[PDB]
């Protein structure tokens, strides 16, 4: 259901992004939109991601799509995140899909960079974050 | 799957309460629980990778670190409010993570992350119960 992205801005980004190349984007989201510092992402819920019987939706996967949005707003071929501070103002309903932002603090210096990353359902925040990414010149396991 | 047996008190969903409909192929296995208390372990899998070096989405430490500490309270119907972790270094496919939930309506749990003896992942997660599915308040 991308009502949400064009099909060219979603080809657009896939040919951009070097983040996460390999990660399931059926479970953390698929990035919208990037930019210098910037990324925009979506996460429509599945019933991959339910908690329980009721259609309630486990908190992970919201961190999940932000851990990914705030990557792709450094695009690094080499990062990882290594801290987080998260709120979840209210739990996700299957159907819901979550739309996120994610701006990094301005650095051009430093590896290690601050992300503040923003969940919407429709008009309604959801999920506030800030994470921590880090990017090396090399894989890190090399 | 050595980590714990199969009856071996892993007869645990017995007496688990808290999310009963999750994925636990990608938020890993309650194998310990009692007062305030839970233990899990991760197995990672491809289905976890962020590339194909066999580096693991930090988020799945995540997922197990948030059904750790609702295992922990162990309450019918919970949520996570808010969470503070640290990943110290990141895992690799065929590790297992080894977690430990401690809590001190609203909860603190302390959540630890072991890969075989050294500490990967560190994090404080807030969890609020309630006498009823959040849907409903």
């Amino acid at each position: 259901l991308e009502e949400y992205a064009s099909a060219e801005d979603i080809s657009r980004v896939r040919a951009e992004l070097l983040t996460c190349p390999e990660l399931n984007t059926s479970l953390a989201g698929t990035i919208i939109e990037i930019d210098k510092n910037y990324a925009k992402s979506i996460l429509i819920t599945t019933s991959e991601m339910v908690a329980d019987d009721q259609g309630l939706i486990f908190d992970a996967f919201i961190f999940a799509a932000a851990n990914y949005v705030a990557q792709a707003s450094i695009n690094k071929e080499f990062s990882v995140i290594i801290g987080s501070k998260c709120f979840f103002y209210a739990p996700l309903k299957l159907g819901d899909v979550l739309e996120l932002e994610a701006h990094a603090l301005f650095d051009e210096t430093s590896k290690k960079r601050d992300v503040k990353v923003v969940g919407h359902v429709k008009e309604i925040k959801m999920f506030e974050g800030t994470i921590q990414v880090v990017s090396t010149d090399e894989h890190i396991f090399k």
